[PDB]
């Protein structure tokens, strides 16, 4: 009863090191793009500012 | 009678030598079978790890 209680604490509680870390690295990817796109928008007020001198 | 009440004292406690060895000897490699399954058993955390850096 023990073994399988224990089998049975996991997949509940126990975390898998398959999907969590793919899951890690998503978020990083998420991460490292989007905060590229805030330098693609800083530029937009500076075209926003340079028709007129 | 002394004589055949020894007989019925033997095989109701004493044991055969012969029978009780092979339980013996299979019980050793029972363990031992066992003893490196868990050494084997021992680096599926192991594997867990190894696919993040």
């Amino acid at each position: 009863i023990n073994e399988n209680v224990n089998a049975s604490k996991s997949r509940i509680k126990d975390t898998d090191f398959a999907k969590e870390t793919t899951a890690l690295t998503k978020a990083q990817i998420l991460s490292q793009a989007s905060s590229s796109v805030l330098a693609q928008a800083k530029q937009a007020p500076n075209s926003a500012l340079a028709l007129l001198g």
